[PDB]
DNA sequence: ACCTGAAAAGCAATGAAGCCAAAGCGTCCTGTAAGGTGA
C-alpha cells in the first residue's frame, strides 16, 4: 500500500472508477468498510482541507509563515527565460497544519483535481474561491525586496516558491548524481504535503562541474 | 684598427614478439539539543 500511496502524491507523475475512490476515502488512515461509516464532522473537516490547499507554498523556508495563495502564474514572458508558467500547472498541494496532512488526501490529491452530497458541494463551491490571495504582511516571516518600477518608486516583492517548479525539478533529476545538489529539512509536516513525500530532501539544481576560470 | 665564419648531394631492406596456476577469513559503522495550529 506505499505504492498506492505515492502515486496520488505530489511527488509522482499520475495515472476503473470504483477502486481508485474506495482508496482516495483510505488516505485519511494514518477496504469498503470503513468507506462506509461517514461522521459529519469528517465530512464537514475534510473540506478544510481544500480551504488551504495551495498553489505556492509560502512557508518553504520558514515554516513560521503564514499566508494562502492559489494563484497562477501572471502574464508571459520570452523563450531563454523559465518560470512556473512554461511548464503546465497542476501540481499543487497542502500548505496548512499537519494535523490533517493526511485528511487533505480525499479532496486535494488531484489530469485535475476534486476540487448527502448535494449538501456538501453547495457550501465547497460557493467558498471554493479559486485565484486567492491571503497574506498580511505584518506578524509573520517573509522575504521584501525594494526594485525600482521606471525612473523613480520602488516596488516591494516578496518571493514565494511555487510547487510545480518543486516537484518538476524533484523528479526529473533523479538520475543525476551530478547535477543535484540536495538540501534537507526539518520538522517537514508543518511544511505540507509535497515535502512529506521527499521526505524533507529537496533535490536542487546543481552548476553541474566545478568552476575553473580561463585567462581574460 | 675592426672584420669575417662557403656551398652541394645522400641517411638501406628482411623475419619473429611462448606460456600457466591462484586472488584468504573473523568483527563492528555512537548518542544529545533545535514545532505550527487548534479546544
Amino acid at each position: 500500500t506505499t505504492e498506492l500511496k505515492r502515486a496520488f502524491r505530489p511527488l509522482t507523475p499520475h495515472i476503473n472508477e470504483l477502486d481508485a475512490l474506495t482508496i482516495l476515502v483510505n488516505l485519511t488512515d494514518k477496504a469498503k468498510c470503513k468507506q462506509k461509516l461517514r461522521d459529519e464532522k469528517w465530512w464537514a473537516s475534510c473540506i478544510n482541507c481544500v480551504n488551504y490547499r495551495q498553489s505556492h507554498n509560502p512557508k518553504f523556508p520558514d515554516i513560521r509563515s503564514e499566508g494562502v495563495i492559489r494563484t497562477q502564474a501572471l502574464g508571459e514572458l520570452p523563450s531563454f527565460l523559465l518560470s512556473s508558467s512554461k511548464i503546465p500547472p497542476y501540481h499543487w498541494s497542502y500548505s496548512h497544519d499537519s494535523k490533517y496532512v493526511n485528511k487533505s488526501a480525499f479532496l486535494t490529491n488531484e489530469i485535475s483535481c476534486l476540487g448527502k452530497t448535494c449538501k456538501a458541494m453547495a457550501k465547497q463551491l460557493a467558498d471554493i474561491t479559486l485565484t486567492t490571495i491571503n497574506v498580511t504582511l505584518a506578524p509573520n516571516y517573509l522575504t521584501q525586496i525594494s526594485l525600482p518600477d521606471s525612473d523613480t518608486s520602488y516596488i516591494s516583492l516578496s518571493p514565494v516558491a511555487s510547487l510545480s517548479m518543486q516537484s518538476h525539478f524533484h523528479q526529473r533529476l533523479q538520475d543525476e548524481n551530478r547535477h543535484s545538489a540536495i538540501t534537507r529539512f526539518s520538522r517537514t509536516t508543518n511544511m505540507g504535503v509535497t515535502a512529506m513525500t521527499c521526505g524533507g530532501a529537496f533535490r536542487m539544481l546543481k552548476s553541474g562541474a566545478k568552476f575553473s576560470s580561463p585567462p581574460h
